[PDB]
Parts: C-alpha cells; sequence; structure tokens
C-alpha cells in the first residue's frame, strides 16, 4: 500500500471542523478525524470505502 497510508491524520492550520476519514495503519481500519478545511494531506478521504479501497486490505 501507498506510503501515505502510513501517515498520521493532518488537521492543518485552518479552523473549520470537517469530519473526514483517514486509514489508521496501526488499527487497519478507516477512522474519522477533524479536518481544519485547508491543506489536506493524502490520508484524507470523504468516505470509508475510498479509504479502504485505497489503503486497506483486512
Amino acid at each position: 500500500r501507498p506510503d501515505f497510508c502510513l501517515e498520521p491524520p493532518y488537521t492543518g492550520p485552518c479552523k473549520a471542523r470537517i469530519i473526514r476519514y483517514f486509514y489508521n495503519a496501526k488499527a487497519g481500519l478507516a477512522q474519522t478525524f477533524v479536518y481544519g478545511g485547508c491543506r489536506a494531506k493524502r490520508n484524507n478521504f470523504k468516505s470509508a470505502e475510498d479509504a479502504m479501497r485505497t489503503c486497506g486490505g483486512a
């Protein structure tokens, strides 16, 4: 899987509260995080299926 799948979730410097999904490689599951609204990194998806299709397995 892509090396960005191993990156921690990045809230970023903006102050919105956008609920997003990140792949948590330690758990092997897509989990939600609060995205600030600007300067999104790659481990930042709008849906669990996208997260999982991109970075999982089982």
